[PDB]
C-alpha cells in the first residue's frame, strides 16, 4: 500500500543487425536476438527496477521504454487498433 504493487517488467527491443551484445554501465547487459520480420534485433528486459546511469545515459532503453514505448519497430504508432 503506497507502493509493494507490482509495477510489472519490460522489455524494449533494440535492433542491431550486429548480434553484438551490449553491456551498459554494468546494470544491462544482454543480447536476446529476435525476427523482425528481416531485421534482427536485441531487446533489454528489466524487473522494473531503475535505470542507473552516469555522465551520459548508457542505456536509453529502458529509459524510452519504462512502460510503453515503440523503437526500432513501430507497433501501431497512429490508430493502435488500425482502422479495418
Amino acid at each position: 500500500h503506497s507502493s509493494g504493487h507490482i509495477e510489472g517488467r519490460h522489455m524494449l527491443v533494440l535492433s542491431r543487425k550486429i548480434n553484438e551484445a551490449i553491456q551498459i554501465g554494468a546494470d544491462i547487459e544482454v543480447k536476446v536476438i529476435a525476427v523482425e520480420g528481416d531485421q534482427v534485433k536485441l531487446g533489454i528486459d528489466a524487473p522494473k527496477h531503475i535505470d542507473i546511469h552516469r555522465k551520459e545515459i548508457y542505456l536509453t532503453i529502458q529509459e524510452e521504454n519504462n512502460r510503453a514505448a515503440a523503437l526500432s519497430s513501430d507497433v501501431i504508432s497512429a490508430l493502435s487498433s488500425q482502422k479495418k
